[PDB]
C-alpha cells in the first residue's frame, strides 16, 4: 500500500521494480562514466548482477541491446568489482560472461545477448544505454 | 607519531597535504565523469573549495592549466552543487568565478588568480584534483 505508491511514483519516473529493488533503463547512451555519475544524481548505482535470478531479469529487459552494469575492472590488470560496493563472485560469474568473455583500455561490463551468458567486456568510453538500480527502503 | 606516518603515506602515494586534506593532482587529462570515478576509487572525490585559502593553494598549484574541480550543475538548468555533498556558498563563489562566468556543466580552475573558476562541458578531457579529508 505504502510500498504501493511508492512504486507508482517511481514508475512514472521510468523505474521498474523487481524483487525489492528500482531499476532504471535508459533512454540515451552514455560512457560507463557518465551512466555511472547520472545513478548516482538518482540515488542509484550501475546495477549489480547479484543472483541468477537478477540476470535474468536483466538479460530479459535489456533485450538484446548493450546496457552497461556497474561492473569495472581497475585498470588492464586489477579485479572486477561492483561499483555500488557489493562483494564480486567471479566464481559465479562464470555463468554470466559470454564464452570467451573477459576479453581483455579501460573495461567495463555491459550487457548484450538475450541469455543468461550476456556480460560482454568493453572499453568504458563507449557510448551505451545503462541500467541503475536503487534498492527500495 | 602516527599522524606524521601517515601524512607520509599519502605523500608518497601522489598527494599533496594541506591543511587537513589530502590532493591528488592528477598526471592524466580525463573528462569530468571519469575523473570523478577515478577520485571515487581512491575513496575521494573531485575537491569541493570552502575557503580563500584553500581556493589560494588549488589555483597556484594548478598553475594556470584548466584542472576538474568537484562542482557540477545537471542540465544546464540546475542548481550548482557541490559532489563532496559540502554547502555550496554561493555567495562566497563570486569571489572565485572568473569574471562574466557562469548541454553538460562542469567547473574547472583554469587561471592563475583568485577569479579562475570555468564553467565548461563536462565531456571535456582535463587534468583533475581530488580531496579526501584526514581522518585520523
Ligand atoms: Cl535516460
Ligand atoms: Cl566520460
Ligand atoms: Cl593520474
Amino acid at each position: 500500500s505504502h510500498m504501493q505508491s511508492d512504486i507508482l511514483e517511481m514508475v512514472a519516473r521510468g523505474w521498474k521494480y523487481f524483487s525489492g529493488n528500482f531499476y532504471y533503463f535508459s533512454r540515451t547512451p552514455k560512457t560507463w562514466y557518465s551512466a555511472e555519475q547520472f545513478c548516482i544524481s538518482r540515488k542509484a548505482h550501475l546495477t549489480s548482477v547479484s543472483s541468477e535470478s537478477e540476470q535474468k531479469f536483466l538479460y530479459k529487459a535489456a533485450d538484446g541491446i548493450p546496457h552497461w552494469i556497474g561492473l569495472t575492472k581497475a585498470g588492464s590488470e586489477g579485479d572486477w568489482y561492483w561499483v555500488d560496493q557489493t562483494s564480486f563472485n567471479k566464481e559465479q560469474s562464470r555463468r554470466f560472461w559470454i564464452p570467451g568473455e573477459p576479453n581483455n583500455n579501460e573495461h567495463c561490463a555491459n550487457i548484450r545477448v538475450s541469455a543468461l551468458k550476456s556480460w560482454n567486456d568493453g572499453p568504458c568510453d563507449n557510448t551505451f544505454l545503462f541500467i541503475c538500480k536503487r534498492p527500495y527502503v
